């Protein structure tokens, strides 16, 4: 599979190194693997490799708590796909009050007090933007076991609802986070295009390299939980090509949602939209999208 | 623009010239152009030149036949976008008994007695084929007017409409029809997934090439009749992207096409189930595709 030209230039984060082995380290010591093999497949799909590509311009001090974050709602992800969307929403649901600080962690269950302990670090280093990522956050939970993957989607209604799955605002929210990047509800407003746009490519580029191992998860776990909800299936199904095929056109696309996102913010700065913050902002929001697609070539997470 | 590459050569019928001059000469005879301008727009268009390119391997006595029936289709086309969907419908149906020779037409309405004695002449030549094109044409007639136009539709819902409108069941019966193409009931039943493929190639490739003639047209016509109904439309929508980004996207799309038609003509061969005629007529669909896509990107018809 040959990816179209791209004029994003994708950044790392240059602590990457030292944050992965940290932040891997941590979880192989606290999380619960069924086995050697799990151990070994978890260190291989880079998990704080692909947070140093989103955020390479974060804050030394901060790109930690990011990795980790990142990291088990990773670990996360994997575990509803054997569970009902009931059985999937009760165990997401339970680490809402804890994810607030709410309600003290079951220190038995891993999970559990690992999230406590993730988010209680975080309000500690900097309370203010800490809590701004609370609620994107528990909004794409919901949307992980939302009945809506088990409704037909088009490929319009899809992406509006995948703009949640795939956790457009918890991304944003963790990237201001990162950087110590405030901006006022004026700018956050300003921009609502340009975020839509790129939600739309985070989603697809995804939903290319990881069709193959979705695939396999819709033949293999739960009937409800492994579901197949991606746009190469929709696009598939609607334009009657095979997968590979969707795949190829969807790239296309992609790429014009790039450009599509060079045009929106040019024209932000040709009015005086464009402030210092913004500007940084979508400069961020390019390194998302550029990031997740050099990760999502490379990964061992997707050609397995 | 700038179409991607195609594997596909086309074809154009030997006696383009005699058969253009012989048709168009009776349309400028007998057809109520409005004026001058018309006259020399509808020269222009090359109605017979489109035909000889969709059935560059018809009968030499039978070529004009099909350019006739489908230059009075050109220009009901072309008609139905000042009308309303009740009008429109009204003008077609008149049209229907007047085909099949049940009603005899009044001859002081030329597009009665064009249609009533292109018919009856085609018939003359070889009744039993002749037949099979009827009901093929009422239903794309059916189709234009149909209100599901003026509904929301998805990519999919689309393309199994215009499959109607775009007249490829039409187009399949006049092509046999023009090389004495007689083919066994099931032998059609075995390229009916060939056909439904080679349908959406021509819809989609028309849409992009006549997408800035219909936007005028849905902006200065009736507001019914010449409603904006384009893949190029609905791919944009979905996506939010400009119409120029869903043409770039769209291009694509009809390469893949093009390569599963060659795997279905490849797959109906390393059967045993690709008879000769059915050889020549997936040939033959295959220059219905080239050859709407090459007057297509040359026709002042979409060209200004
Ligand atoms: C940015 C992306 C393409 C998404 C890849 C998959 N993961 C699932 C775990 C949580 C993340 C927000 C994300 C949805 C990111
Ligand atoms: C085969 C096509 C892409 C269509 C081009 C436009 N014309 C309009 C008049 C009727 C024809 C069948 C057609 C729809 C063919
Ligand atoms: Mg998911
Ligand atoms: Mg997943
Ligand atoms: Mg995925
Ligand atoms: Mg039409
Ligand atoms: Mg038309
Ligand atoms: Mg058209």
């Amino acid at each position: 599979l040959e990816p179209p030209p791209s004029t994003f230039q994708p950044l790392c984060h240059p602590l990457v190194e030292e944050v992965s082995k940290e932040v891997d380290g941590y979880f192989l010591q606290h999380w619960n693997f069924p086995n050697e093999k799990a151990r070994k497949k978890f260190v291989a799909a880079g998990f704080s490799r692909v947070t140093c590509l989103y955020f390479p311009k974060a804050l030394d001090d901060r790109i930690h708590f990011a990795c980790r974050l990142l990291t088990v709602l990773f670990l996360i992800d994997d575990l509803l796909e054997y569970m009902s969307f009931e059985e999937g929403s009760a165990y997401n649901e339970k680490l809402i009050p804890i994810s607030r600080g709410d309600v003290l962690p079951d220190r038995s269950i891993p999970v559990e007090y690992i999230i406590y302990d993730l988010w209680e670090s975080m309000r500690a280093h900097d309370r203010e933007m800490a809590d701004e990522i609370l609620e994107p956050v528990f909004l794409f939970m919901r949307a992980q076991t939302d009945r809506t993957r088990a409704r037909p989607m088009g490929l319009g209604g899809y992406l509006e609802y995948r703009e949640r799955d795939v956790g457009k605002e918890l991304l944003a929210a963790l990237m201001r986070f990162s950087m110590g990047l405030k901006l006022s509800p004026s700018e956050l407003q300003r921009v609502r295009e340009i975020d839509a746009n790129c939600s739309k490519h985070l989603s697809v580029v995804n939903d290319i390299y990881s069709y193959e191992k979705e695939l396999y998860t819709s033949k293999t776990a739960h009937s409800e939980g492994g579901i197949l909800c991606t746009s190469v299936q929709i696009l598939a199904q609607e334009a009657d090509v095979t997968a590979e095929a969707a795949k190829r056109v969807l790239f296309v696309m992609c790429r014009e949602w790039e450009l599509r996102h060079q045009l929106l913010v040019a024209r932000l700065s040709a009015e005086g939209l464009e402030t210092p913050g913004l500007a940084a902002y979508v400069e961020g929001l390019e390194y998302q999208m550029s990031g997740a697609e050099l990760w999502a070539q490379t990964t061992l997470r997707y050609s397995v």
